[PDB]
C-alpha cells in the first residue's frame, strides 16, 4: 500500500493500535515515565489518523521502522538517560533499528511491583480504568522487553475482565485474589516457554528444533500429509527464528502470513480451526496455537509394515537420512498424542541409532527386527511415573503432597539452599494437581509443558550460583535427558550433616496469626531444615516427629499463653526430637 502506517490502523483499530504503540514503546525506553510515552502515543496516533484520511499526507508514505526510528531518536534526554543509545540515531535505518534491538536491557534494574489493596485497586479501577490499566501495562512492558508485544495486550484484556467481575462482588477479594494469582502465574509461565524456545534454537541448531516442531505438528494436525506437514515445520521454524531475533514487525508479518496460510489450506489440515480462522488479525495466531488436537484418522496402518519389517529401509533411509527419520517422527507423532515430544524424539533418536548400527551389517533386515521392543522400556518409564505421583497426590493433598516431595530432594541434593528447595517443590506440587487432574490421555503431555519450565528456571538460579557437579551435569546435558538425568540422581551419601542450631528450631506465637501461605512456607523451611541435619532419618522417624509438630501448634496457638507455650512446650519437642532422631 502507499501508507504503512495508515494500513496497520484501519485493521488493528484505534483501540488496539493505541495500546500496541505504548508497549511498543514501553519496551525500548524503558527509563521514560509513563506521562512521557502517553505524549508519544497521542502524537503517533493523531498522524496515523491523519494517513487514514489521505495515504499521501507528508510523511504518511515512511516505512514503520523508520517513522518509528524517527521519533525514538526524537527524545531530548535520549543521550543523557540512555548513553550509548543515542548513537544509534546517527546511522541509517537499516543499522539505526538494529542498533536499537541490540541496547535493548532483558532484566533491567527496576523495584519489584508491590500489589495494592483489593479495595485500593478497586478504587482506582472505578475512577480512571484506562491510565490505571495502561499505566500497569507500561509496568510490565518495560521490565520485559522482550515479551511479545500482541499477546502481553491479550493479558491486559483478561485483567480487565476480572477487576469487571470482581470489584461489584459482595466479596471482591476473594473473587479477584484468586484470578489475580492465576494470571501471574500464566504469564510467569507463557514468559518463560518464549525464553526457553529461543534458548534451544540457539544452543541446539535447526534440526533439532525441527524434529521438535514435526513431532509437535503431527500431534494436532494428525490428518495433514507430511508433505503439509514438512511446509508447515519449515516456514514455523523461520518465525521462531525472525520472532527470537527480536523486530516485533518482522516477526508480526511472519506469524499473520503464517496463520492465514493454514485457515486457507484449512481443509487441507485440521477440522477444529473453525473458529480460530474466524476470528481477527490480531487474535488469529494464538488462537491456532492454542488449538486442540484434531481426531487421527481412524484408518492408519502399522509402523512395523514400512520401518521394521519391509525390505529397503535402509535403501530409503541412505538416500535422505533426516527426511526419513522425520517420517518416522510424523507417523509415530501422530499416532500418540497421548505422549510428550522429548519421548517422541527420545524414541526416534534410539531408531537413528539402530539404523546406523545395521545397515552396516550382513543382513541387517535381522538386526534392527528388534528395535520396537527397545521402545517398550523407554515408554513406560516416564509413564510409570505419572501414576505413582498421581497416586501419592491423591492419598496427601497438595500440601501433604508438598511436603513428601522436599524430603525426598533434599536428601538428594542438600547442597542447595534451603530458599530454592522450598520454591522449586513447591511449584512441582502445583504441577502435580494441574495435571493429575486430566485423565490419563492427557497427563504426560501436560507434565512436559510445566516441567519444562521449572527445570530450567532451576537451571538458571544454578548457573548464577552453582551448588552440585550433579545438578550440573543434568542442567547442561541435551534437553531429552534434562528430566531424565534427574529422577535418575539418588540419596547423596557423601553430604555431612549440619550442627544443631535451637535458632533454627525456635518457634514464637506469630505463625498462629500468619496467613495459610506464610505458615506452610515457614513450617515446610524448618522441614528443610530438620532433613539437613537429621539425613539418614526415617520416613517413620520423621513423619513421627512431624505428629508432635503438628498438635504442639494447636496447643500453643489455641492456649491462653502462647509465646509461654512456645517457649515452654517447645523446649520439650526439641529435647525429645533429638533424642528419638539420635
Ligand atoms: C497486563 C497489564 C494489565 C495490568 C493489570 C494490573 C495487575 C495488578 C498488578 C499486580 C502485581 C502483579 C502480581 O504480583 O500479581
Ligand atoms: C506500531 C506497529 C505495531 C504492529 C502490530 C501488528 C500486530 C499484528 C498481530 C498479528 C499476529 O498475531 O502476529
Ligand atoms: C510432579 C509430577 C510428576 C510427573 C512425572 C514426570 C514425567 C515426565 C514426563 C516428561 C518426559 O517424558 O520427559
Ligand atoms: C533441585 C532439586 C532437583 C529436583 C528434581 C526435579 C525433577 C522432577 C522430576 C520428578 C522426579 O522424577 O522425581
Ligand atoms: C532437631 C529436631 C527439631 C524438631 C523441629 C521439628 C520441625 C519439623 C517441621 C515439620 C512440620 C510439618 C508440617 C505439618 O505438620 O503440617
Amino acid at each position: 500500500h502507499k501508507s504503512e502506517v495508515a494500513h496497520r490502523f484501519k485493521d488493528l483499530g484505534e483501540e488496539n493500535f493505541k495500546a500496541l504503540v505504548l508497549i511498543a514503546f514501553a519496551q525500548y525506553l524503558q527509563q521514560c515515565p509513563f506521562e512521557d510515552h502517553v505524549k508519544l502515543v497521542n502524537e503517533v496516533t493523531e498522524f496515523a489518523k491523519t494517513c487514514v484520511a489521505d495515504e499521501s499526507a507528508e510523511n504518511c508514505d515512511k516505512s514503520l521502522h523508520t517513522l518509528f526510528g524517527d521519533k525514538l531518536c526524537t527524545v531530548a534526554t535520549l543521550r543523557e538517560t540512555y548513553g550509548e543509545m543515542a548513537d544509534c540515531c546517527a546511522k541509517q535505518e537499516p543499522e539505526r533499528n538494529e542498533c536499537f534491538l541490540q541496547h535493548k536491557d532483558d532484566n533491567p534494574n527496576l523495584p519489584r511491583l508491590v500489589r495494592p489493596e483489593v479495595d485500593v485497586m478497586c478504587t482506582a479501577f472505578h475512577d480512571n480504568e484506562e491510565t490505571f490499566l495502561k499505566k500497569y501495562l507500561y509496568e510490565i512492558a518495560r521490565r520485559h522487553p522482550y515479551f511479545y508485544a500482541p499477546e502481553l495486550l491479550f493479558f491486559a484484556k483478561r485483567y480487565k475482565a476480572a477487576f469487571t467481575e470482581c470489584c461489584q462482588a459482595a466479596d471482591k477479594a476473594a473473587c479477584l485474589l484468586p484470578k489475580l494469582d492465576e494470571l501471574r502465574d500464566e504469564g510467569k509461565a507463557s514468559s518463560a516457554k518464549q525464553r526457553l524456545k529461543c534458548a534451544s534454537l540457539q544452543k541446539f541448531g535447526e534440526r533439532a528444533f525441527k524434529a521438535w516442531a514435526v513431532a509437535r505438528l503431527s500431534q494436532r494436525f494428525p490428518k495433514a500429509e507430511f508433505a503439509e506437514v514438512s511446509k508447515l515445520v519449515t516456514d514455523l521454524t523461520k518465525v521462531h527464528t525472525e520472532c527470537c531475533h527480536g523486530d516485533l514487525l518482522e516477526c508480526a508479518d511472519d506469524r499473520a502470513d503464517l496463520a492465514k496460510y493454514i485457515c486457507e489450506n484449512q481443509d487441507s489440515i485440521s477440522s477444529k480451526l473453525k473458529e480460530c480462522c474466524e476470528k481477527p488479525l490480531l487474535e488469529k495466531s494464538h488462537c491456532i496455537a492454542e488449538v486442540e488436537n484434531d481426531e487421527m484418522p481412524a484408518d492408519l496402518p502399522s509402523l512395523a509394515a514400512d520401518f521394521v519389517e519391509s525390505k529397503d529401509v535402509c535403501k530409503n533411509y541412505a538416500e535422505a537420512k533426516d527426511v526419513f527419520l522425520g517420517m518416522f517422527l510424523y507417523e509415530y507423532a501422530r499416532r500418540h498424542p497421548d505422549y510428550s515430544v522429548v519421548l517422541l524424539l527420545r524414541l526416534a533418536k534410539t531408531y537413528e541409532t539402530t539404523l546406523e548400527k545395521c545397515c552396516a551389517a550382513a543382513d541387517p533386515h535381522e538386526c534392527y527386527a528388534k528395535v520396537f521392543d527397545e521402545f517398550k522400556p523407554l515408554v513406560e518409564e516416564p509413564q510409570n511415573l505419572i501414576k505413582q505421583n498421581c497416586e501419592l497426590f491423591e492419598q496427601l493433598g497438595e500440601y501433604k503432597f508438598q511436603n513428601a516431595l522436599l524430603v525426598r530432594y533434599t536428601k538428594k541434593v542438600p547442597q542447595v539452599s534451603t530458599p530454592t528447595l522450598v520454591e522449586v517443590s513447591r511449584n512441582l506440587g502445583k504441577v502435580g494437581s494441574k495435571c493429575c487432574k486430566h485423565p490419563e490421555a492427557k497427563r504426560m503431555p501436560c507434565a512436559e509443558d510445566y516441567l519444562s519450565v521449572v527445570l530450567n528456571q532451576l537451571c538458571v538460579l544454578h548457573e548464577k550460583t552453582p551448588v552440585s557437579d550433579r545438578v550440573t551435569k543434568c542442567c547442561t546435558e541435551s534437553l531429552v535427558n534434562r528430566r531424565p538425568c534427574f529422577s535418575a540422581l539418588e540419596v547423596d551419601e557423601t553430604y555431612v550433616p549440619k550442627e544443631f542450631n535451637a535458632e533454627t528450631f525456635t518457634f514464637h506465637a506469630d505463625i498462629c496469626t500468619l496467613s495459610e501461605k506464610e505458615r506452610q512456607i515457614k513450617k515446610q523451611t524448618a522441614l528443610v531444615e530438620l532433613v539437613k541435619h537429621k539425613p539418614k532419618a526415617t520416613k517413620e522417624q520423621l513423619k513421627a516427629v512431624m505428629d508432635d509438630f503438628a498438635a504442639f501448634v494447636e496447643k500453643c496457638c489455641k492456649a491462653d499463653d502462647k509465646e509461654t507455650c512456645f517457649a515452654e512446650e517447645g523446649k520439650k519437642l526439641v529435647a525429645a526430637s533429638q533424642a528419638a532422631l539420635g
